[PDB]
């Protein structure tokens, strides 16, 4: 079969529409999630025109195999998506309208800077390559492109389901390729990360703190370390649940800050027994004294400077 | 080949059930299980009556390519089904009868607010899109909905396999669609929870409170830093267990709430310390003694109002 | 292509026989195992019969295609067995003899109560659906069931493999079901478990008590604690090898009885710490002696009640 | 199709021939290893003779449905290998040569007695059933047996690959199957494990030892019991890498042994304490002192005596 | 179908070309990444030529089936590539111009002596087996080899596509081959190990030197002790993100440098501390004051020392 012919030399618009059924799986470290949705197509094809007199029926079916279908494909995807078709139906004028119902594992790149208080905007990228016949060019019918209101992505809120209703239209491989940009917005659901990870870590912080009420270097030395050793544990299950950023996450600042914090405070408690053992506590307790305002107080303003830096 | 033809202006039923065979993998990270069942399909098709005199057969079974066979899809399956028809077979007023045999991963999301004594409906979405010559709605044959004996879940409790005999019948891309409920009735078998995670998380926290009964900062320190860091290995390990949740589930708020009794422990053991080196012995008694019935007292009443708020 | 005519009103005896290649991959945790076995079917289809004589030929061999086979499926198997047909040939009085090579994940379930000491029976389940014509029913031809020398289960000790010869005949959906069971008889290798984690766990529960022979508080809080974390390590370690069962298996037990132990001894050293510091170390000393005594022989005598309950 | 005639009661040699492309993938824990290679199939078929005078074509291809090709099956794979038809060439004798190249998961049991100092042989069995017309025996076409140059298996050295030229022709299931055995004889690089595992569990080893220099009772419970935790943690990683063995390996051994030293130092520093509190230091300093020598010597003995058991 | 004829004895060019759509998943313990091209081909068939005048069109598409395509493989892949051909187009002298699309996992080994400060050159390897008629040699399109702007690796920086225009040529199993070697040069972003792995780990170090401003045993042994089990970790850590090599990488190589400091670190605190109590503090001040110099002197240096040796 051969591409549709032209009236005159304007090229061939397939209109497309994606309505999401079911999103799932978004892999923070892979970049990925698995879509399922209908893929809408209609098109043009003067040939496949008839009588709606003379043939008795308003609309005609044919077999994927019967008629010339546009090879659509997608640009992000993983591997080539599974899709089945739903429907074909050809109305008198040689209108075609092409239903099937499709699951792929797209990769679209994610933005951890403000993690995990960040939102980003998922790409589906439908692509078509134009024949030597003629050029093919896509357009989005708006009212065939939504999403099921069951839609959920675990663990994230979706905001919108979009589509950039002009192509980008450019060549590849001697052809012309009109791409299209379909964009799902979502917003992470930060809340578990709060009694989980944030509130435990400052925790532990806090905890280590309480070594400026205390003249015992035994016992200072084992609160601050054993704390850090937490916030070690700590730095390690987030940096699992996220790929290896060229930038500075959020999170990862803070983790990162708040070490300086716990090397510091070996610092004080390592200068506070030295002076009580050289016999000058006095000296010992006016670092240990300011040491109780400095670190809470140093503490909230470097956070401070971090929130406003990231946001 | 076309749908049945109508009657009347009547829409055409297809009678649908499901028996389930197996019953499997429900992660509950990714809110899936697995299925293995028998798919019935019964419909009336006048163009396949024949008369059970004249061709002697009382029923005359096809091949799926050889009649038509109305496209049943499931809305919440992860990708298609994995399908194998065991038999098709037409009585001699038309009416025919399809079996197969599918496969498929179930995304059905969970509650786990009450976690592990939480109890779970999961779904199966049985749908069928209308076609130009005639819409196609669902129904339940209760006779052919069922559940094999042998049918386990592995860590839960099968209840019940029912549907919601009434199809959800509405409009999408312009074309009739016809939505069944079958729902999966399950509930936790949180026995092991108990004995490993539960009592041995009781064990470390009452173990920490031990140090009431002790003037030993030294000693105090290590008990309630030590203990606190395998209250964290206990969070960690039972927030891999389950995902990210928006809202607060049961044991989620027990752990935290833990976390609060293991800083106000050391607070009450760097106030006792303080004391005790302020040369105040005796107040530093009082604050100990009340601490004794002051922390099980506390954390009983806790409890009680998080069992109150979750049951 | 239909079944074959009965004589007589008797129904289709299909012979089976499996023959293991390849066994492997048994899971704990999801309760399955793969397999790589011979399907062998006989039935007689009189249609088939031919003279020897006036053939030619003793034998005749068909493609799938062109006759009649029995749908056989798997009940407890996961996803549809994979299957290759290796043979099928007639004999003069129209005998099929069929064979094909296949391999299924096989999802039998698993009793882990005396685990690591326990034995299971894997099954096999083999199912035929009566069709309307005639109803089959299932056999087992003994010289065409066994298993390969090279069998091996990587971790357990295969016993036997063996079928229940008479089959489960039931109804299901208004038709003649007639189910095998196939037994794997496989008893786990715990060799390993005793010097990984048994020896392991005892000797840090021993470490435990030499805090019966030192007064030193600081010391003995030291050596419980760290004990009972690397205790809490060897539980986590343990049930992340296994499923949650609604039941106590015999490792857990132990594990759970251990953690008595620990919370026992910390009280003990508690005890003593209180005693000593109230100028009563003359009572304390009574307590810590006794303790030398009464936690060995407590552990010796419950984990011969334990032992007894479960083997 | 047929299996080809005979000239005489002469069975059919297909002579055979494996050339590694890829090898990869080596699952300690599953006894697995994956590779990708090229099968090459010679037999005779004189119904396929042709005379190129008149046919115009030395040689004629075929592809595989056009042709008998017998059906050649691997014993020891997973799944049924992933094949790809290369070529098929038929010469006018009637002299088929066929070429495929596939991937399979080989499934070879492995010797982990002297872990990570051992050497391996996996195995690739290709097997082949006889049909009625007549018995198929395998041989090895020695030109047609090789590897790549590349060949490369992560974390193992490739010592040769060689097929055992006389094949295994037995009965089996009343049919004779032709077995051969082509052998991968690969060797470990250890390498890895003397700075990742042996050496830093030798530096925790004789840091525990700096407790026979040391009076500190306190000290020495936290030296002793701190690098048995971390003794623990190399048990686990290595057990980890490992399937569970009904027989001890070597690195298994050395890890167990070490356990009764860090056991046997805790009595040492026990005793001491306990002889020290008694007014006895005399005595304990003996012990102290001897413990300095006794503990490396058989540390060193005990080892030279497990090398001699395992190599 | 036959290969192309020769107008004289000249092999037959295939001219290559790939164009990475998406590029992922470079998994460093597995030695492997996922790739997403098209896949050009060129060869002349004169058989396919055409007039354009009385043919009217200036080029035919054909359906793969049609006509004789040469077969392309990759020698490195893991298993066989999945191509969906996008266009067919014959010019009028017969010139084919053949396009897939395709993915596949390709298994090409990394050098990780420099990690995390690495840089990789991957291989994608096209090759060709020459025919009984006639033998295939392939080319460089150059014009048509590149990349997608998009085209991202997670952690990776992309430097170039390039490949090495000339093939390489050999026999193989008594036939020629062509090999093709495309090369995708990367470099690691290591900017994440900096706060994740490196800093923290030197500030766990420096921790364990402020036992030489300190006198108290108990207190260094818990220094020392503590932060060499949290080295253990980062070792661990470390360990899991890569596979097993017969030689020293550079963070393998600081790691274990740095327990000898440790393992110095335990000595030094062993010596101060017999000294202490064999009533020669002097001397022990004098060893603490030089350690004070001696061990960041030290440190500095071999690391100086260590990154001369690797870069
Ligand atoms: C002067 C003391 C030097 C100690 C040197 C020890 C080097 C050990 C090399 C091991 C190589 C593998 C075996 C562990 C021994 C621990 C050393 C304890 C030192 C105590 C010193 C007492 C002060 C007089
Ligand atoms: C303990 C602390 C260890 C710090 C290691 C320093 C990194 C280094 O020395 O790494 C070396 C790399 C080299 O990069 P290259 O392009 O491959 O140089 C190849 C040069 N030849 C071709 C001439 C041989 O320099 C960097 O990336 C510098 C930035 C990283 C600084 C991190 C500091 C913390
Ligand atoms: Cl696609
Ligand atoms: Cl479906
Ligand atoms: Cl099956
Ligand atoms: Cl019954
Ligand atoms: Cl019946
Ligand atoms: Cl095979
Ligand atoms: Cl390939
Ligand atoms: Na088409
Ligand atoms: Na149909
Ligand atoms: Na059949
Ligand atoms: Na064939
Ligand atoms: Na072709
Ligand atoms: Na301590």
């Amino acid at each position: 079969v051969s591409p549709p012919p032209p009236i005159a030399d304007e090229p061939l618009t397939v209109n497309t529409g994606i309505y999401l059924i079911e999103c799932y799986s978004l892999d923070d470290k892979a970049e990925t999630f698995k879509v399922n949705a209908f893929l809408s197509l209609s098109w043009k094809d003067r040939r496949l025109a008839f009588d709606p007199v003379r043939s008795g029926v308003r609309v005609k079916t044919y077999a994927p195999e019967a008629i010339w279908i546009p090879e659509i494909r997608f640009v992000n995807v993983e591997n080539a998506r599974d899709a089945d078709v739903v429907d074909i139906s050809v109305s008198p004028d040689g209108t075609v309208q092409y239903l099937e119902r499709f699951s792929a594992r797209v990769l679209s790149p994610l933005d951890f800077r403000r993690y995990p208080f960040d939102s980003q905007t998922l790409h589906i990228y439908l692509i078509v390559r134009s024949v030597d016949t003629r050029n093919i060019v896509l357009a989005v019918d708006l009212e065939k492109v939504g999403k099921n209101d069951d839609v959920f992505l675990t663990g994230w809120d979706i905001e919108s389901f979009t589509a950039v209703v002009k192509p980008a239209n450019f060549a590849l491989e001697d052809r012309l390729e009109s791409k299209l940009d379909y964009q799902l917005r979502i917003s992470r659901q930060y809340f578990s990360y709060i009694p989980n990870i944030i509130l435990p870590m400052l925790f532990i912080l806090f905890i280590s703190w309480t070594a400026f009420w205390s003249t015992s270097y035994e016992a200072n030395v084992t609160l601050v370390v054993s704390t850090l050793i937490a916030h070690i544990a700590f730095n390690i299950l987030v940096e699992t649940n996220l790929p290896k950023t060229p930038y500075m996450t959020y999170t990862g600042a803070i983790i990162f800050m708040i070490y300086l914090f716990y090397f510091v405070a070996v610092i004080e408690v390592t200068v506070q027994h030295y002076l009580k053992v050289e016999s000058q506590p006095a000296r010992a307790a006016s670092i240990t004294r300011a040491s109780r305002i400095a670190f809470p107080v140093v503490f909230l303003l470097a956070n401070i400077i971090l929130a406003f830096l990231f946001f």
